[PDB]
């Protein structure tokens, strides 16, 4: 009905940049969903770096690690887009501390230790997906080889949907206690790479927590989000793009639009 509408706008969105544009929405009052090739691939760039961040969480709420550790890093060179765990490499950082940096400033550094000490590399972070029920999302390369985005490459890929229904889990479901969950909806709520994209497309005294993803390749990005609104029950929206050429550049007005036509699908 509505769900047909907003189809038609999102493929003119993607045919007016030449590109490929996958929605997973969720009004988690309703049951109401949305999708727009919401079962197809798409590359994850940074933004599995949220999910990182929650499977941190999870082992430091079961006591295998704890949030104040010291993790000391003076001797590594810092992959490229590490600005926080280059401030301070000669003190360290806590592990909360280097998850939520992951997270809010999309840290490759972070990223990479946490994954080789804590989390197993990419397959250890696949199989943390793997346990919150998403069969979709795979890991395989570290930062930044993972961010090559060729077309038809499903490595370092996953759904729009699948993406969704983890967001879901993580940020509003059973996965983390209460505690910790509140710590994760922080995190994300704190997020500073994300305010031209799902950001734009809410009322803004709506609260959202977010991550973004961008690969410098083949224009693609991405962005995730909960969201509350004011008087309701949150929603989940997921935004996935590509474009078809590998000089492209990506395009954050169209993951705002998009965004404005999910939440428009659910409402
Ligand atoms: B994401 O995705 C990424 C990658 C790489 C770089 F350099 C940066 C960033 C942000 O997010």
């Amino acid at each position: 009905n509505k769900s047909d509408a907003a189809a038609k706008q999102i493929k003119k969105l993607e045919e007016d940049f030449d590109g490929r544009i996958g929605v997973f929405a969720i009004d988690t009052g309703s049951g109401n969903t949305f999708g727009y090739r919401s079962d197809e691939r798409f590359p994850l760039c940074s933004s599995f770096k949220g999910f990182l961040a929650a499977a941190v969480l999870e082992r430091v709420q079961q006591k295998k690690l704890d949030i104040n550790q010291k993790v000391k890093y003076e001797s590594r060179d810092l992959e490229y887009h590490s600005p926080i765990t280059t401030k301070y490499k000669g003190s360290g950082m806590t592990l909360g501390d280097m998850a939520s940096a992951a997270l809010q400033y999309s840290d490759n550094g972070a990223t990479n230790i946490i994954m080789e000490r804590f989390l197993g590399g990419p397959e250890g972070m696949t199989k943390f997906m793997r346990s919150i029920g998403d069969n979709e999302f795979r890991l395989d390369r570290w930062e930044l080889e993972l961010n090559t985005a060729i077309p038809g490459d499903k490595r370092d890929t996953s759904t729009p949907k699948a993406v969704a229904n983890s967001l879901n889990k993580l940020a509003l479901g059973n996965v983390l206690n209460a505690k910790v969950k509140a710590i994760y909806q922080n995190w994300l709520k704190g997020n500073t790479t994300g305010d031209a994209r799902i950001r734009a497309s809410v009322p803004a005294d709506w609260v959202v927590g977010d991550k973004t993803g961008s690969c410098g390749a083949y224009g693609t990005a991405n962005d995730y989000a909960v969201i509350w609104p004011k008087n309701r029950a949150p929603l989940i929206v997921s935004i996935y793009t590509t474009r078809k050429s590998k000089d492209d550049k990506h395009s954050d007005k169209t993951i705002a639009e998009a965004s404005r036509i999910a939440i428009q699908a659910i409402d």
